[PDB]
């Protein structure tokens, strides 16, 4: 099966919560040894493609939430701050309050963003130890194995944290961490790949930077330390300029502002709020964190979109890094990819639909033939030329090797040998499967619709909190407005989603 959102929406699944707190991070699932020679080959893809989907889903595809990071150390670096001013402590004491909550804070983001890494460095490294124990199959026959000469490399190797080939990183903190390698063999030199240190940058590194996985004529490239480094640095930007940034803000503050001309103990923070959300059941996850993160969002114009390149069509509320994008219009054709910033959608994914036309004409004695992969939780609804409409889940169409998809249909059928004249698909789900989806792909937004009014307009207006800034939120108006902004762009989805 092809899942719905890399495929059927041509878009990625969105993990956020990593830029905000302690966020669980998928274990290793390296293939079993024992395993037949095309199956270890055909396994050490799925785990590579897999490792790959959620590195991108969560660190990868998402580079531009950090201005939200960056957002959310101030917010809890300036309410420190105010806490030791409010109680008239030294100038000293207060920037110490508020560095702690930078450096505490940018140490739960740095920490499972390496750990995002290490657990790929390891999956890498038992990847390599079934590889080699492998009898009939070396790491040649699963890796590409060259370099940017379009050479073989001496040796693939994967050093996890704790090794003696692993990086030492000091976090914001203060204590040091473990980060897993990426170990190219040049004989007696190596080079050696972590999100801080990227590619050496000569023709000695791997062809495509991270180890090349291929399988049955399809390959792909992950682990690539060239697509941590911009995201690293970029973290390590924010560390440093809120570190200067609140030694400045806490400079023209100290003084001038009076103690208890701002009370923010009282307030529930967007990163907090975010938190709570996540420890209970209520609205999807990934948009109450992107909300947390500040990230200009129009909740108040449900778009129904459809992808160009699948015809899959969607309803539901889009959120721009970068509303330099926006505003997007009515009947407009967009293609995020020429976008400055990242596109998310949060939708339903229980009420995606879609033309389906990779089918086969003729029912071979029941047997209906499907030319492409069905959707993930979805199913293929095929209208016969005896007007009998039949719906057949995703796992229920049987794979051949020659890329077809059939299912014995005659049980269902009074008419069994017939022509498909119609098909489409839709979701298999009985409950609501709300989700933020990162668009990649082309979309044309078929129509704009105002929930509140119920009205159908032609333009989004994307909304978010004023960011912060060294000389900003030194009033209450300022603080209370975005605890109020915050709730009801809360409420706003809650609501939406219930
Ligand atoms: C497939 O068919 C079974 C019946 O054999 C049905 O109960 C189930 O809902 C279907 N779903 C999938 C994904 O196989
Ligand atoms: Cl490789
Ligand atoms: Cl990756
Ligand atoms: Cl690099
Ligand atoms: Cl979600």
């Amino acid at each position: 099966i092809a899942p719905l959102v890399g495929v059927g929406l041509a878009a990625g699944a969105v993990g956020v919560g990593w830029a905000l707190r302690e966020f669980e991070i998928v274990g290793s699932d390296a293939p079993p040894e024992g395993l037949t020679a095309d199956a270890l080959k055909q396994q050490v893809y799925q785990t590579a493609k897999t490792r790959k989907s959620t590195n991108a889903s969560t660190i990868v595809d998402n580079q531009n939430i950090l201005d939200g990071v960056k957002h959310t150390a101030y917010t809890d670096a300036k309410i420190a701050a105010i806490e030791e001013l409010n109680a008239g402590s030294a100038e000293s004491a207060v920037l110490d309050a508020a560095t702690t909550e930078v450096n505490s804070y940018l140490t739960t983001v740095q920490s499972n963003f390496l750990k995002t890494w290490n657990e790929s460095v390891a999956e890498l490294d038992s990847i390599l130890s079934t590889v080699v124990n492998h009898p009939d199959i070396g790491k040649g026959d699963v890796f590409l194995m060259l370099n940017g000469s379009d050479n073989t490399i001496e040796d693939l190797l994967a050093n996890p944290s704790g090794s003696t080939d692993a990086t030492s990183f000091t976090l914001a903190d203060g204590t040091t961490m473990s980060v897993g390698t990426v170990e190219v063999d040049r004989g007696t030199e190596s080079y050696y790949y972590d999100p801080m240190s990227g590619l050496v940058g000569d023709l000695g590194d791997l062809k495509n930077g991270g180890p090349t996985v291929q399988y049955d004529g399809d390959s792909l490239v992950y682990l690539n330390a060239s697509n941590w480094k911009p995201i690293y640095d970029e973290m390590d930007t924010v560390l440093q300029n809120v570190r200067s940034g609140i030694s400045t803000w806490v400079s023209n503050v100290y003084g001038d502002v009076q103690s208890g001309e701002i009370e923010v103990s009282d307030l529930v923070t967007p990163r907090e709020r975010a938190a709570m959300m996540a420890q209970e059941e209520g609205m999807s996850q990934a948009i109450a964190d992107l909300i947390a993160l500040n990230v200009p969002v129009d909740a108040e114009r449900e778009a129904t979109i459809t992808i160009q390149d699948t015809g899959a069509t969607l309803p539901g509320t889009f959120a721009l890094t970068d509303a330099s994008d926006g505003p997007l219009e009515s009947g407009k054709t967009y293609d995020p990819s020429t976008f400055s910033g990242d596109v998310y959608f949060t939708a339903d994914m229980s009420l995606v639909e879609g033309d389906w036309t990779a089918y086969q004409s003729g029912v071979d004695g029941g047997n209906v033939t499907l030319t492409s992969e069905p959707y993930s939780g979805t199913a293929v609804e095929l209208n016969t030329a005896a007007n009998e409409t039949v719906a057949v889940d995703a796992g229920n169409w049987t794979a051949t090797g020659n890329g077809t998809w059939y299912h014995d249909v005659s049980p269902e059928l009074e008419t069994d040998i017939t022509s498909i004249e119609s098909a489409r698909f839709l979701s298999t789900a009985e409950q609501t499967q709300y989700e933020t989806i990162q668009l990649q792909g082309s979309f044309t937004i078929d129509k704009l619709t105002n929930t509140q009014t119920g009205e159908e307009v032609t333009a989004t207006s994307f909304d978010s909190s004023e960011p912060h800034t060294d000389s900003n939120y030194i009033t209450q108006e300022e603080w209370d407005q975005l605890e109020q902004q915050n709730k009801e762009l809360i409420e706003k989805y809650e609501q939406s989603q219930s």
